[PDB]
């Protein structure tokens, strides 16, 4: 009989966790709104981001940390609850320090809604289909994200601003007892069946650090393409600024399909593996898509001139999204996997914690060599590194899988 909980389980996490991401970039879909009420600069927007942006990086840290100990149901829907309750407290208000602060708040809700997800899913789903359903949930968050401002048209055109986020967060409150309803936290707690390791052995486990280092580069490089590839296309390439939003929009779509594609078929790969404590059955596809990474950001800047068409640019940038956004998936796929199954939130923690001096590298440092020399002697330099980083992921590939 477990057609019915895991149907009913996904749909109540599905439809949570849908409503989470839209309660998060609310503010920026109302945006322009809200000026001619209360008039603002792009100073207090960078504000309201920044504080926002903390807030989150401290919160999915301290969540991942603590959902090891607390139940997996009594976080997911307290997060929503408060984030509805921020929002309300955000739609009845009118002043800079108080936006301010209420949307840190937000922000630290915001960071309790998807270790308990992971949890479950570990829990309740098979080990051999463990990535599809992951990879599925993953795509909640890029549903809302792209019908959220169509929605925020139709409806501020009938409305006000202020008219907007109540609803939004009447809904989250409403839908917050049916998440704690539906959901359970354990097959064993209805009455059916399903299948000694400190923190320091976790920390002593080299596997950890690999994946660390793997996650760091790869998240740098998306980092790096994704934010200052329309100004090399630009600058360097001569060609028209119309060519940028299809080349992003182009690595967006194969983004998507490359991470479901990415969980399905390293889904598929387990079901003929010999399970061991050496290797893992998930590294194949962990070193060819890097391998399609370095082509493709080489044939991007070499075979690219102004008598190139567009369909060339499209196909790449396809391409690339394609190979970059699938071992995200699976770094997190593999942390979230690899780990005692009393220490499976802290490891993810870890290993996405990782990122955020990622992106620190990706940002003010490239900026800093494209001003000294150009912005081919920094792309190449991202080349370089993304090969060697490839190169010695490859020989490093029978080291101990098991942590602990
Ligand atoms: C108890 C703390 C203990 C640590 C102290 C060391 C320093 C701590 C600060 C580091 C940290 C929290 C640390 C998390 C917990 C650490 C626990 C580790 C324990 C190890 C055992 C906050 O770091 C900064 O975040 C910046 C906000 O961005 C703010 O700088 C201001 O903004 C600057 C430009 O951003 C400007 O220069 C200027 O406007 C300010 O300067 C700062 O106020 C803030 O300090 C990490 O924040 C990071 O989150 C990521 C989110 O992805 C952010 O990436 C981006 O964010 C949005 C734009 O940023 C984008 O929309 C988003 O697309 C993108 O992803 C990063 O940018 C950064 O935000
Ligand atoms: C089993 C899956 C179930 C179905 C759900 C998933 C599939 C739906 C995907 C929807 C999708 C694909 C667009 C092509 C559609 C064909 C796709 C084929 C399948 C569908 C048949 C819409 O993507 C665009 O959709 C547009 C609206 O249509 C939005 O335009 C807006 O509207 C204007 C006025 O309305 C306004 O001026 C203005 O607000 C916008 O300009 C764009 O903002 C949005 O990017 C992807 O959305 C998702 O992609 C990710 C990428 O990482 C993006 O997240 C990003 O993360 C950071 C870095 O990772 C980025 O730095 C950050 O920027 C971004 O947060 C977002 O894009 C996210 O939302």
């Amino acid at each position: 009989g477990y057609g019915y909980y895991r149907t009913v389980i996904f749909s109540a996490m599905f439809g949570g966790y849908s409503l989470y991401y839209f309660n998060r970039k609310t503010f920026s879909f109302v945006m322009p709104s809200l000026v001619e009420e209360i008039p603002l600069d792009k100073d207090d927007l960078g504000f309201i981001t920044s504080s926002q942006s903390a807030a989150y990086a401290i919160s999915k840290f301290v969540s991942g940390v603590l959902s090891d100990q607390m139940s997996a149901r009594w976080l997911f829907s307290s997060g929503l609850l408060l984030v509805g309750l921020v929002n309300i407290f955000f739609a009845w208000s009118s002043t800079v320090p108080v936006f301010a602060a209420l949307w840190f708040l937000n922000g630290l809700a915001q960071g309790l809604g998807w270790p308990p997800c992971g949890k479950v899913l570990r829990k309740w789903f098979e080990p051999s289909q463990f990535g599809t359903w992951w990879a599925i949930l993953s795509t909640s968050m890029n549903l809302a994200g792209g019908l959220g401002p169509i929605l925020a048209t139709i409806l501020a055109q009938s409305y006000s601003w202020r008219s907007t986020l109540a609803l939004s967060g009447a809904l989250c409150v409403v839908v917050s007892f049916l998440c704690l309803l539906l959901i359970h936290n354990e097959p064993a707690d209805v009455g059916l069946r399903n299948l000694e390791s400190t923190l320091q052995e976790l920390l002593l486990s080299p596997y950890l650090w690999v994946l660390s280092t793997g996650y760091l580069v790869v998240f740098g490089v998306k980092t790096c393409c994704t934010d200052w590839g329309q100004f090399f296309l630009i600058q360097e390439k001569g060609q028209s600024a119309l060519v940028g939003s299809s080349y992003m929009s182009a690595l967006e779509v194969g983004g998507l399909v490359g991470s479901i594609a990415a969980g399905y078929l390293s889904d598929r790969a387990m079901a003929k593996a010999g399970l061991s404590n050496y290797g893992n059955p998930r590294h194949g596809l962990l070193l060819f898509m890097m391998a399609g990474m370095t082509v493709s950001m080489y044939l991007f800047r070499v075979t690219v001139t102004s008598d190139s068409p567009k369909l060339w640019i499209l196909v790449l940038g396809a391409v690339f999204g394609f190979s970059s956004y699938g071992p995200i998936a699976l770094f997190g796929v593999i942390a979230n996997e690899s780990a005692p199954p009393n220490l499976c939130g802290t490891s993810h923690a870890i290993v996405g914690l990782m990122a955020n001096v990622g992106g620190f590298l990706a940002g003010l440092p490239f900026s800093t060599i494209a001003k000294h020399y150009s912005w081919s002697t920094a792309f190449w330099v991202a080349e370089v590194i993304c090969a060697a980083s490839t190169a010695a992921f490859f020989l490093l590939r029978n080291i101990r899988t098991k942590m602990g």
